[PDB]
């Protein structure tokens, strides 16, 4: 009613009190835009925010900043009372440091510069902790200041640009809810997974009697995966912050320092606190150290520590009102008996981010410093940093930007100010140019050891050329079963996997199947020869079975499988014969047993097919061939204009004359001819072949015509048979 | 039900008791066995207690198993007590446990079936407001059973509990967060099948189980022509079951079963799938993509157990296809008969397996072109069954099976295409309705709708699949 929700801010508005409120949500409260807001909730904790309208959000929730929820101690789904109030302006405000673990704070000047330009008309009240990041990644993070007294005290105030700010510097502690707590907005990563992991322990941990035996049996155990300590481990300590319960820490240095008889008693010692601190959550990231066991002999201490941890969870009736969870680096280094009942049951696999998911991870580490999202639209926006970066993680990105912060240092700090007192002039000099993040991309720091990865393409149909007959045919196969199915049940036709392609490598073929993934707004799963040759060398050929199971959750997604069968004929002859290879049969048998009707679309391609199984021609598997013709004059002209739109334009290049004489050039040749001869086109360089149409003709005589009528006839003979 | 005492040998106690603590505890739990006698002794720790393959797991592992052997030997076998044991799989067990003086009876607990799953579901069916007779079909367990494959009670329990959160997320969080339970939220609690279907689409289902069985849904109402083989399939399979007092009258010898050949899955995968339902027997399928799952996970030795698995599940038919496909790559085999090291376990077994059982040997392939001269000899694969391409009267019977699920209208004429094309097999007739049926009537805006030429347009693109030479090759290889 007045009760408008709190949430995790997508648009952050690094300036606090700038909290986003919907235009449709504010008209429900009958409060206009740009007014001072009074947030009042239980415990009589209050705070003031400024209304600014977002777009994608709806009236069901109001998406609020982290610290302003960290000021009122708000958890997702709480109850608040908000209304518009009178508007005033501050005069002179006094602030004080918050000293707990901080070891004092900033010494020198910047009481005006740093504070004033970051005020941006924040509504607030006396004794409120404001968060003002900026000026650098290292040494400056989100920092809270205790406000002592302002002249207009306790009344609604928006501190203005002409109002002075005084810093008392007298050491003190926080009045209201300082850091050491990490909110879900302060967390970043997979979005839907963050809500799915929490929702099982959400209701029990809040209140015991709200959800206890009602719906189901509460969670027994949870096993976590991924980079243990990239900030995946930070989530552990973070989850215990919103719940407010006790957080037990099972860590490496304690299990290593406690040998026989020290650790065995410590297992019951930490379990004794589990009953005393109950309700409490038990997080173990030591599953790798505790129970690596593949059933070999690691010594008696390894079998003793795991057998006790099994009995420690068995010694509990499952009600102390506590939840034991666990985490480990990967799908491996885990005891096989942990999946048996009486112990850990739920396993939630934590994956990696995507182009949008990386932006959420970057957004956490984006602001310690003076950057912006709406204030720099493109150049400093995270997506430009996301498309180049591949196979990273939060701590790697944190250490990468910190190393990239030294690029901002080496251009400023060493050769200018080596002094311990921090000047006021060096503060304006602190910015971040994209070149600092680009220099780390050229340097060797990027490394990807991750076996299984996914992606999404940029390719649309605007860069696509002719062959529109297959275009609407690709829409026929892929796009119909999604919207239609009540029509699909009307005809009653059977199911199927997907079509298959053939043609010279990457002519349009790698681009065509890459274009359909963007239009349907689905994901893109590519299984490619150079991508597979990375898999079976690192023993990931068994993980290919998991990639099959990986496609069903990421669905809708298309699976693109090419030249895995290239290694089939070497062991035994296979074209229509169908004797392939030991690992490849895992592809075959899976396609026979994989469920249809899913959002997966089977796609394959090859130069001339000439490797296959007679089962691959049969249904439930690879299906009717799609003939890729060589681009005709009207198709070539549509392809040539795609190649020459990025290059300069001039009558010197005529696309009509070369299109009439040559009917047989494929997509790769047309894509190749512009590469080297485009360097010869116009002036990129002093050579005398410039600004001529014959430069395309000179390379036209050197390159093969790629006109073969026999292989096209071989396609029609193998297709019907 | 027995009312006697139940002794619990568990994981957390054997892990918490190290040298000297567990050794005395073994006699301590055995001392209560004599005091609580009569009592039953259940050990699920055989995996932890005696995993031993004869390696060195340490002294405590050899000490705990040697005592448990003497603990049962220390008993005269009369305190009036029965010691039993349990473990995850056929493995992780001490080999000496099968010796006399100790555990003798071993009862293998398998997995459920479509009817057996309903019994397991029925236990977890009612904590909640569902029904069997009161909802006849939509909420009945068989509709949930046919989609679910390779699950177990606790997995089904945790699956429905996770599917209960689907019933929660549509009700509980956004309505009542209050600790006091309202009276109105009680009427709001039901279970729609979509909650159980959403878990089927989500990644939770996983099957790691090596050996599995199944039963089909296929009857002869969906089957087309070739009735000559129909009564011939009844001749082979169905006669020895009812007849045998007549079988002893003629005194004919035994045999394994026939074999099929034809383009993949035309009717051939459906025909052998139809006979299992009519006879009301079970169905055991050994298939190439099913075998390629076996020998990768080291289940090729369990194929010997699958042979022994067929005798208890009997009557059941064994369906074995394209295992011999990997035979010719190591050495040339068609009529030569040099196959492969794992495949000879198939051969030698069929020679030593007992006849007269309820097992029916069946095989199939596109063109046979891989075999052993022993596979042609008796006690093994037997007289070939020629699958002809469906004729006009056979195609019309097959086409009406494909178009009964699709709408009907004069726009689709089955007579004209049946007269011109005599050579289309079952897979082509099954394929032509797939993509061209999407073009049939209105499923979509394209202009090929409501025409008979859409079947004819795809008729010119698809191969005629008319080969007289391979049919002649069948007659030459069959007699020779």
């Amino acid at each position: 009613g007045i009760i408008l929700r709190v949430a995790e801010a997508n648009s952050t508005d690094p300036g606090m009190s700038r909290v986003r409120l919907d235009e449709s949500s504010r008209r429900l409260l009958d409060a206009e835009i740009g007014d001072v807001v009074e947030i009042e909730k239980v415990r009589k904790t209050v705070g003031r925010v400024y209304r600014a309208r977002p777009e994608d959000e709806n009236k069901g929730i109001v998406r609020i900043d982290s610290v302003m929820r960290n000021n009122c101690g708000a958890s997702i789904g709480d109850k608040v009372k908000v209304r518009k109030v009178r508007t005033e302006i501050a005069k002179k405000v006094t602030l004080a440091p918050i000293i707990r673990k901080d070891q004092r704070l900033k010494f020198g000047e910047g009481i005006e510069e740093y504070v004033q330009r970051a005020l941006i008309r924040r509504p607030m009240l006396e004794q409120d902790n404001i968060s003002v990041p900026g000026l650098t990644l290292a040494g400056q993070t989100g920092l809270l200041f205790k406000v002592v007294k302002t002249l207009p005290s306790k009344v609604p105030v928006e501190i203005g640009e002409e109002t002075k700010i005084e810093i008392r510097e007298e050491p003190a502690s926080e009045v209201l809810e300082e850091v050491s707590r990490i909110s879900y907005e302060d967390i970043g990563g997979l979005s839907e997974q963050l809500g799915k992991i929490r929702e099982m322990i959400e209701l029990p941990l809040k209140h015991p009697e709200l959800f206890e035996r009602l719906g189901i049996t509460p969670p027994k155990g949870v096993i976590l995966y991924g980079p243990p300590g990239t900030g995946k481990t930070l989530i552990a300590r973070a989850v215990a912050n919103e719940s407010g319960a006790n957080f037990l820490s099972i860590n490496g240095p304690e299990i290593m320092s406690k040998y026989y008889g020290q650790s065995e008693q410590k297992l019951r010692e930490i379990f004794s606190k589990a009953e005393e601190t109950a309700p409490s959550i038990i997080f173990i990231d030591e599953i790798d150290s505790i129970a690596p066991k593949r059933e070999e002999v690691q010594g008696e201490v390894e079998r003793r520590v795991v057998a006790q941890l099994l009995t420690l969870m068995d010694g509990m009736k499952e009600r102390g009102h506590v939840i034991v969870i666990g985490a480990t680096n990967r799908i491996d280094a885990i005891d096989p008996a942990l999946r048996r009942p009486g112990r850990f049951d739920r396993e939630i696999e934590i994956g990696v981010p995507d182009r949008n998911g990386r932006k959420e991870i970057l957004m956490i580490h984006t602001r310690n410093m003076p950057l912006g999202m709406s204030e720099e639209e493109k150049n400093k926006f995270l997506e430009e940093m996301a498309d180049y970066t591949y196979g990273f993680v939060g701590a790697d990105l944190a250490a990468l930007v910190r190393e990239s912060a030294m690029n901002a240092l080496r251009r400023y700090l060493p050769e200018i100010d080596l002094d311990k007192p921090i000047p006021t002039e060096i503060l304006e000099k602190m910015v971040v140019t994209e070149d600092d993040f680009k220099n780390a991309l050229k340097s060797i720091e990027p490394s990807s050891l991750r076996e299984v990865m996914v992606e999404v393409p940029n390719v649309h149909w605007d860069d696509i050329g002719g062959l529109e007959d297959v275009k609407r045919e690709i829409k026929e196969t892929v796009e119909l079963p999604l919207l239609k199915p009540d029509v699909f049940k009307r005809l009653g036709i059977r199911p199927s996997k997907g079509f298959l392609l053939y043609g010279p490598p990457g002519v349009g073929k790698t681009l065509l199947a890459k274009a359909v993934a963007t239009e349907s707004n689905a994901n893109f799963i590519s299984i490619k020869g150079p991508e597979v040759l990375s898999k079976w060398v690192g023993e990931s050929e068994k993980a290919i079975r998991e990639i099959f199971k990986k496609a069903k959750q990421v669905a809708p997604a298309i699976v693109f499988l090419d030249e895995i069968d290239s290694i089939a004929p070497r062991r035994g002859t296979t074209s229509d014969s169908g004797v392939t290879e030991r690992i490849v049969n895992q592809l075959l048998t899976s396609l026979d047993g994989i469920e249809v009707m899913n959002g997966v679309v089977v796609i394959g391609a090859t130069n001339r097919p000439d490797i296959m199984d007679p089962a691959l021609l049969r249904a439930g598997r690879f299906d009717k061939l799609i003939y890729i013709p060589p681009p005709d004059k009207e198709a070539r002209l549509s392809i040539l204009k795609v190649h020459t739109k990025n290059m300069p334009l001039a009558p010197d290049v005529d696309l009509n004359d070369i299109a009439q004489r040559t009917e047989g050039y494929v997509g790769a040749d047309l894509e190749n001819l512009c590469r080297e001869a485009g360097m010869n086109a116009y002036r990129e360089n002093p050579d005398a072949t410039s600004v001529s149409q014959k430069n395309f003709l000179d390379a036209l005589k050197t390159i093969r015509p790629s006109v073969d009528e026999e292989v096209i006839k071989f396609y029609r003979t193998l297709s019907e048979t």
